[PDB]
Parts: structure tokens; sequence; C-alpha cells
């Protein structure tokens, strides 16, 4: 695995956390690819939007400003604080479903396959205003078009969208299609809101369900931790914050190939050439936070860049934090006695996912 993606455990490659900030690999005499490892210069480059570049409907990481801010306009007044505390109740119900499934398998069970992989979809279709009868179904289809064949039929996903915005636009009622289409009406595209709904669910699905999972193996290994969830909403904040940090699922953004000659301290990063952010390395900077090796959610939090920088920043990170202190603080509340159900478990992990992540978890309620 390369270094970026290598992760020993719960923690990130050791190598990354010895290389220098900004690590220069050069294949020739000459591509040129960077590695920004520290919280400053990945900082620095993703904070840049003058001098560095995303590109290679929707799917906001690949455009550039002003582009990206036409688009990224248009979408971010449905993701304000109000917004998602109003999509808390939701949120709790979605969980509390999963966690009464809990209770219907007993003590042996995959809690990845059970709810870590079912609560993003859901909170997701909330979001975006599908219906809760066809949401399945949705989600099935978007699990087709991955390919897990050239005979996979996103055009199902396509016109069940299509219809879905077309029934808001004539019909504008809660939801982000629908939120979009109030101000906007016909000026948003069919294919741009139908982008944006793609991009939501491939961004907010592995990765929350890497926090989920990943999470629960942390704080059932390092019990002292599970407190923070017993108590105070401010306590379990810092919580969820400090495991975004040391868990920091992402192991980078999209690369950013640099527009001009930009100097990154004593190196210079070419024109051209790309510069790839390891966010998992950054947040362990012990600049970002003293011992930053440690797992303790008594930390303040901290501008950790697990949700990025700049323009870029996520625009579900504070969905993200209520989608993943609510489940802590409920699993923690239906199961106060769960553990692991095979002490000594290789921890089967995620290896193929942009996101780190458990492919399987055995927990005993
Ligand atoms: C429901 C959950 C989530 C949604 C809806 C979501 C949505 C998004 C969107 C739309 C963007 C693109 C912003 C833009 O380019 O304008 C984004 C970027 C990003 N998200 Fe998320 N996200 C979610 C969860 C997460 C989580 C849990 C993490 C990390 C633990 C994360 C990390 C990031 C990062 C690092 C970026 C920046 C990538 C880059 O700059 O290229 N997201 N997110």
């Amino acid at each position: 695995r390369p270094v970026h993606i290598r992760r020993e455990g719960l923690d990130p490659a050791a190598e990354l956390l010895a290389a220098g900030a900004l690590t220069e690999v050069t294949v020739g005499s000459a591509v040129t690819t960077w590695m920004a490892t520290t919280h400053a210069v990945v900082r620095q480059v993703m904070g840049d939007h003058t001098r560095f570049s995303t590109r290679r409907v929707g799917n906001l990481m690949d455009y550039d400003p002003p582009e990206h801010t036409r688009l990224r306009q248009k979408l971010t007044p449905g993701f304000t604080l109000r917004k998602m505390q109003r999509l808390q109740p939701y949120i709790e119900q979605i969980v509390s479903e999963r966690l009464d499934a809990m209770e219907q398998a007993g003590s042996p069970a995959d809690l990845i396959e059970l709810v870590a992989n079912e609560v993003p979809g859901a909170v997701l279709c909330e979001l975006i205003g599908v219906p809760r009868d066809d949401r399945s179904m949705f989600m099935q289809l978007c699990h087709a078009h991955l390919d897990p064949r050239r005979a996979a039929a996103g055009e199902a996903f396509s016109r069940y969208l299509l219809a879905m915005i077309a029934r808001e636009r004539k019909e504008p009622g809660e939801g982000l299609i629908g939120a979009v289409v109030a101000e906007y009406g016909d000026e948003a595209t069919d294919e741009e809101l139908r982008g944006f709904c793609v991009q939501v669910m491939l961004a907010g699905d592995d990765n929350i369900s890497g926090m989920i999972g990943l999470g629960v193996l942390a704080l059932l290994k390092h019990p002292d931790q599970i407190e923070a969830f017993r108590g105070d909403e401010q306590s379990a904040q810092r919580a969820v914050d400090e495991l975004i940090r040391y868990l920091t699922v992402p192991y980078a953004p999209t690369p950013r190939i640099a527009k001009e000659d930009v100097t990154i301290g004593d190196q210079v990063v070419k024109k051209g050439e790309s510069v790839i952010c390891s966010l998992p390395a950054a947040n362990r900077d012990p600049a970002l936070v003293p011992d930053p090796e440690r797992l303790d959610v008594t930390r303040e939090s901290v501008s950790h860049v697990a949700f990025g920088h700049g323009v870029h920043h996520c625009l579900g990170a504070a969905l993200a934090r209520l989608e993943l202190r609510t489940f802590y603080t409920m699993l923690w509340r239906r199961f106060p006695t769960l553990a692991l159900a095979d002490p000594g478990q290789e921890n089967n992990f995620r290896l193929t996912t942009p996101a780190y992540g458990l492919t399987s978890l055995m927990v005993e309620w």
C-alpha cells in the first residue's frame, strides 16, 4: 500500500509522521508529486484557491472558482446550523430503528452490516428529501451504478431523481432539492440538482460509516472515553471532534495541482506538479495539539483538517458531527454493556474505500 493510504491500526503510518512537511517524490530527471504532512502546509495548500486547482454537473470537488463558487453558493444555504438541528429528530429515529435491530440480533452482531452501513444513507436520503417509502431502492440503485458491469443502470437513479426534482419544482417542500428550487427554480438545471444529489450521497456515506465503526472500536479499546457520551452534549461534542481528528477517516482530499510556481517555505511546488495532503498525518501534528498520538475526548476542540480547509470545506461537517454524536450517545444508552465479541480479532478493515473503516465488527450486547 502507498504511505498515505497505509494505516497502522487506528493510527496512520509512522513514516508519514516522520516525513518532511512537504515531501518531494520525483520520477524522472520529471513527474514531481508532493505530499503535505503537516497542519500548516496542508492549510496553505488547500487554502490557496488562487494558485492551486482541483480540476482533473455536480461534484463540487472537481470544480475551481468561479464555477465552484456559483455551484456551492446554491447548495450551501441548506447546511446551516439550525437547518441541521432540525434534522436531529429524524437522525435520532433513523438510528433508534437500527439500535432496535441490534436487540433483535442478540449479542454476536456485525454493527457494520447492521448499523454503520445503514444510518448514513438514511440520514442523507432525508436531507435530500427522499420519501421513506421509496428509499432502499434509491440507495440500492446508487450501489448498483458502482458496477460492483457496464450493465449498471444508473439511468434509473437519474429518472427517479429527475421525477423527485420536477415534483419538488411544482411543489417546493422540505429537502435540499426543494430549497434550491424555491430560490432558483429554472435557473438550477436538472443535471445540476442531480449531480448535487449524487455528490451528497457519495460523500456522507463511507465517511460517516467509517467513523461509526472505527469510533466504537476505539471507544471500546479505550473505555475511559465512553464517559464523554454519558453526560453533557458539550462533553459529547468535544468527543466527536476528538474522534474525527484521531481517526481522520479520509486519507487525503482531492489532489491539488499548482497553477503557478508556489513557494512553500524553503521549497517550491512548480506549475503542474501535484500535492497530496495527508489529512491523517496533519491531524497528528504536535503543532495542532499536544500529545497528538493520544485519544483524549477531554481535549478542547481544535481546527483539524479532517473536514478540509478553504472553499471546499465539508458542506456536511455539522451534519457529520450531529449524525455521529447522537449515535454514540444512544449506542451507549441502549447497549450500555457493549464490548468486543472477539477481543482477539484482527479488526477487519476497509482498505478499498477512499475512507478508512471496519469491514466487519462484532459486538456483545
Ligand atoms: C453527511 C455527511 C457528509 C456530507 C453530506 C459531506 C459533503 C461534502 C461535500 C459536498 C463536500 C464538497 C465541498 C465542496 O467541494 O464544495 C465535502 C468535502 C469534504 N468532506 Fe465531506 N461530507 C460529509 C461527511 C464527511 C466526513 C465525515 C468527513 C471526514 C471525516 C468529510 C470530509 C470531507 C473533506 C476532507 C472534504 C474536502 C475534500 C476536498 O477538499 O477535496 N466529509 N463533503
